[PDB]
């Protein structure tokens, strides 16, 4: 909604570094955040989750599961997610693939404490219903 370019100076320095390819000679571009930053409006979440490790954390939980459930135009993007993300966590990464791979481990860590299920969720609130319509 303001200013102009929203990459920093020595963020810059990664992303521009990163390239879309293990062996390739591409590397990632604003334009690549566009195509993301549009989808995520029209799917129905937020812009600026792109610029926060919290929010792009949201919308990769929601691209996950549209793997399994998508082509290779929303595999795409959750390619794309999983860089955004890297890059706030402080994750200094190569190729898609190497940040792909840091972002999926992180995932599966998390993923992997249901041994338990501890008091984590709050219980339903307490909704008293006595009579009917008025």
């Amino acid at each position: 909604g303001a200013r102009n370019s929203v990459l920093r100076g020595k963020k810059a320095d990664e992303l521009e570094r990163i390239r879309l390819r293990p062996g390739g000679k591409k590397k990632y571009r604003l334009k690549h955040i566009v195509w993301a930053a549009n989808k995520l409006d029209r799917f129905g979440l937020a812009e600026s989750l792109l610029e926060s490790k919290e929010g792009c954390q949201k919308i990769l939980t929601v691209l996950d599961p549209m793997v399994p459930t998508g082509s290779e135009n929303l595999k795409s993007l959750f390619n794309t997610v999983c860089v955004i993300w890297c890059i706030h966590a402080e994750e200094k990464v190569k190729d898609t693939e190497g940040a792909k791979q840091i972002v999926r481990r992180h995932l599966v860590a998390e993923t992997g404490t249901a041994e338990k299920m501890p008091s984590t969720s709050r219980p339903t609130a307490p909704s008293s219903e006595k009579g009917g319509n008025y």
